[PDB]
């Protein structure tokens, strides 16, 4: 017996829905749930989704509370769906997926992913969850997660983290480094060897190299000497330049990090989704150097070094594409003289 | 074990809230509650109280769907609550008042009206429902109805007519003429000599009288002089001025039914309620006749003779205080030379 | 090139989407669209669907304007979604179907119904759009009409009646009876031998037949009489019993037209939706009779006559089924030493 | 004259309700109060409450500028309704009370405290104003601060901190620590013996005894050696075990402060209410550690420590009751072989 | 052809309106535009403003994205309306002012600044837009910015700073600092001399004079001492009495900051709008001391000790006017036997 007052009851005494029985009173007035305590009405869920409130407070209540891949995966990964749980995307405050599976009657389009109308759709499965591995292999369409060998399936190694409620983490007293698994159309897929971002927030930015201590830590002439990247444009791609009123290049986190310590700006993230690259309006609070559509990746500098380095310098433009988080992503070349002028995620 | 589902799932299968098991998918947008039958949505139920849309959706759902007392004598005699049901105010759509007994755990005060908190609340007691007599003995305060005598208690006979899901009517096939009874400091009142407002609409006025009959077939001035009227101002007060711009007399529903059959007119409800009198800003379309605040009480015509025979006509203005459906409307007579000039339910 | 102030243009200027090229400037405020016109707003569209108000706005625009089945028909064949118009359910004021192909960027699941997330949904196909009886053959799933015969298909003959801007009526200038034929799974069905409901108003009720008009004209007895009815508790079924508090009977939609001659009631369509048989919530208002759930079916007086006729009386209760609208209507029947006792929509 | 305009001529002139006299012109839409500001509007009240905007715009622009008892306090002693103030709840963004005194005509229930319906209600006195000592001698039922002494009443000295305007502060430039006196049913109650929870927010905590500077300076073992804290599980209680995946104890907040230095971490307030023991659902960042329904408390510690050593470590399990912020807190405690294992806020 | 999901693809694309062809589908429910990315609804704008959803959101998408004069300049001006251009407002989320030229259709009431409608506004000219200069001239009323030299409009110099995309800053990369011209009634006006405010954060503060290196660094004895600053009462007017319970003085920002590095208060900014002197309800968190109406300007120290030495200290009470933004602001001088008491911004 399912009910917006049991979800609630769950709500309040196990800090999201686990399976308890019981109901505590409930109103729902535009799109916040409220629950009397000491006679006084309790906000427990702001909807901030384009789902009735009732609904999406039941599909919150119900995330999935271990750590899960992080969106921008998952979406890489083309999944449209998860097997019986929710992915919450923090970052937007809502479902990461339009409908569900056995979770939610108003959400629901089946109760088990074997159903047919989920043939079509790559549903997410988690093989942490009894049953789901062998649900993969019966799937037309999926993508699966493991934290250990599954007989006869090719893995994929996938990122070092996973986002726990919303916390991306590198996991530590519990595991976040799943081998990943993909199906299309009936065929186990090979998944790219690819890179992966970092994740990192520009607040909380904390290297994670050797050659990453010394961007943070050295003058820009040092730090592109002792890496031998002259010629190739760090300056302008990686350190930013502020002299103009188009701030020039600056498309790499730690490269933000840097200046960030240095002075603020802001960054207008007119998109807030999770992605692989991220697009921000960018105004440098101390010099007023400014850019509508800057994109951002967060690579270790390890990882953007062996990339620009392994590229061949000898045409003024050309298509680059990278496979990053699974994804393959097109970045511009710009050169000169056998040297690099500008080298960006591609605007599209 | 009370669940919005639940409440959705009886309205659904049984018209109305009915103690049945079961639970359909509801969705909430913004005062609406729809479910899901066969993948669209169908509304349920549209708030149009003050309350919480899921709260408002679970009092209608339980309303009592017996006849019962129309609001308007509930409240003049000063009804605060009812016993383990919902009076439905069907003409503010919205519960007839605040709280509630042992029916919603929102609303509730009690589950039962012998808790403390309700002794000094006039509770409303229905002596069709098993106990409810005995509970209004041990009541502080009440008001009870009942279908025949109760042993040791004079009854007052209430109006014939009551409410059966919003259809105010005297009931054939069903009983809607009451006894009534009132408790005050646990002390049983007599309940004064009344009369009794009659309830029609203008639309479908039906004469429960041979006066009443004569009033709609003859001629304003025959009927004046069959029933000796002269000198009374019935044709200000009955049957309405219609000759300058403030429209003139029209206080007894009757003469507007009458009005209505040869030309229509705006009655505006600007205090959308049940009461004994009603006031209206009316605008009379054949002639532009229009009163900002016109009160109209909807009095047997014989009753209301009555009244205005058994009125001292020597002075020039006066109240005139006459119990109606239990609560005292005072009015004021005007008069010149010893005939009426006019009578009119007070606007205070 | 798709727009909210497009859609306006064509609203304001062609009463509806026509594709014309312009522009006007809008404004939505909660769930209304308005447009200016000379300084001031003007309603256009007050949305009472579960989608957002721009949505609805521009699906209810682009409603299909022809002579199209009645939703309940669509429902009852199984119809998901229709090719490239959209169904406009006046009786809930909403789109009939979830989904769009090729109407609506918001909604279309494909721009055409041969794309394959199409094939396993029974598309909706209009015969009278060129190219759609086509459609129909290539479609794995589907209802298809169409006004004349079909080469290498035999019709199933639908209703007279079909439903033009939310009137249902039977076409006098324009064709309102279609051929019906459905296809599941590759595979042309043979579509089950139906009644129709009639699909009129208690208001303007117009007999069919020259039973019904007996039916109207003469008394219960008389009419019993002529038709040979003792036995069949018609007096209950269809005349209905007004003497208890329970409404007895009442289940046929001439017998409350014929009743509504004399004396008015309340039906509360506690679930609006267009169904083939309705629930309604009945007060009677010269009696005080009512029913919680009382079934209502619109069937020709001749037709229910010969399902009533057709049907074993030696059992006291059992199921009976009845193709209606190409749907399994079940009803109860209820005998006792040989006649009718009732005979109802199963309220199940 | 009250009315919305002047209470806003207040809020703008005065910073909040002020009996000035006045008026502003006013625009409300959805739950926002505005008003112009050269030519433009001024947002001056987001209402968050479940009140209608104006209300509760009203209410909060009443709200006690006062320091005043924490809305734990209020709650903890049973407090209903305050006389003639309004205790605004800054952690709700609402008023603590359901129902006012003598301050808003929308939600008084009485002008006046004397008045029979607050009789039943503990009502909230404050001896800072004129004649509210005497009130509460004459109320039935009430919760009575004062700065000093009052003549016969004996005195319950409360916590040090107070609220101001939202601020909980312990006073200098003002008194924050008063005398509490309790009713009951006309008469005066003992008010228990009690610790009182320290109010530290977790960014802003500052240590305020020797003993804490050395739980925030020390190391773990140190610390529980230079204390004598040896078998009383600190390590678990108060460090946090952050090993495995349920992150293990952590119930006092000096603990999370001394965490929250070395690595950040999630605390949801899944019941966001003021209370003496607050429930969070964590998520360490560094480990990926977590627990669902965390129970926190703000002990001084010296007080906690002088609470876990008190105990008999003799039984596996007990329930321990302690009075903090007068309410009765209870504990479980889990010993083995005469040391603690495990010690914490019973959840309830 | 501007629309509703133009302007959402430009915002998608280009960060910002941009002149851009082409459309995305968007939802717009209650008061947020959204856009599908992935299948799923990801926030575009969140409506803060009082104008329907739709409309705020293109008001914004086509703000002012060069540095342009901050909304307290522009207000002092007189400015009521933009040429050609949205000034976006980023303390209110709205736009600065009601009615455009030549932006939105609904919410423009010309296309060009010479209609004449136009004429009585004081319409806001950008000299760096090609043909603005000219379009002053021809104003009857308006503001002209320039960055550099018009021939024979006399400049007035106006602040360094200005605000790019809601950050204040002095440009480096962009020139923030323009020539201010002004017309009233056809008639060129002269601007008088004024002081500037400095328009810094309590967070970011950074001093900008040697003198306030000294205030923030120096004790209060050693800084008014070094600065001959005796009995001038910035004991009082610039450091702030916290003794009592009512906060004394404090009304310069930079006596702000230097507390806020010491402890921390609260702010109320109960008119959250862009001006010269700004009110805050404050509450000091250590002492409790506090102040309903506190005004706080932020002018350089150096500028704010010319002002006050320039005073007569010869009367009790004066009312003293200083132009500072180009507004005339009233302080009111409080002095005793030649010394100051008290010198503030007079409340209104
Ligand atoms: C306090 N007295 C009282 O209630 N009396 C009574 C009530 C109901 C029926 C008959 C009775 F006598
Ligand atoms: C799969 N078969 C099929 O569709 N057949 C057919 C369809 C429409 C008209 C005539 C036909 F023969």
């Amino acid at each position: 017996a399912m009910s917006l007052e049991n979800v609630a009851f769950n709500v309040v005494n196990k800090g999201h829905f686990d399976g308890q029985q019981g109901e505590v009173p409930v109103s729902i007035i535009n799109n916040t749930v409220y629950t009397k305590v000491d006679g006084v009405d309790v906000e427990l869920f702001e909807n901030k989704t384009t789902l009735p409130v009732n609904v999406a407070f039941e599909l919150w209540a119900k995330r999935n509370i271990k750590p899960v891949p992080e969106v921008k995966i998952l979406n890489n990964l083309g999944v449209d769906i998860a097997a019986n749980t929710v992915i919450w995307d923090y970052k937007r405050d809502a479902p990461a997926h339009i409908s569900t599976i056995g979770v939610c009657s108003m959400t629901d389009i089946a109760k088990k992913p074997t159903e047919t109308i989920c043939a079509p759709l790559t549903v997410f499965f988690d093989g942490r969850v009894d049953g789901q591995v062998d649900l993969f292999r019966n799937a037309r369409n999926g993508v699966l997660i493991t934290e250990g060998s599954v007989k006869g399936l090719q893995p994929s190694v996938g990122p070092k983290q996973a986002s726990l409620n919303g916390v991306t983490l590198i996991g530590e007293a519990v595991k976040t480094q799943f081998n990943y698994y993909k199906k299309v159309d009936g065929v186990v897929q090979q998944l790219p060897e690819t890179y992966f971002t970092q994740s990192r927030n520009l607040q909380e930015f904390k290297p994670r190299s050797q050659m990453e201590i010394d961007f943070l830590e050295l003058a820009m002439d040092e730090f592109i000497e002792r890496y031998k990247l002259e010629g190739y444009a760090f300056e302008h791609i990686v350190y930013g330049d502020f002299s103009h009123s188009q701030l020039g290049g600056l498309h790499l986190l730690i490269g933000l990090a840097k200046r960030f310590k240095e002075s603020p700006f802001e960054l207008e993230d007119f998109i807030p989704m999770d992605s692989t690259v991220k697009n921000y309006f960018i105004t440098d609070a101390q010099t007023g150097s400014s850019k509508c559509v800057c994109s951002v990746i967060d690579l270790l500098l390890d990882d953007f070094v062996e990339i620009i380095k392994s590229q061949d310098l000898s045409v003024v433009s050309k298509v680059v594409k990278v496979t990053i988080d699974y994804t393959e992503i097109s970045f511009m070349l710009w050169c000169k003289d056998g040297h690099v002028e500008t080298f960006y995620p591609k605007l599209q």
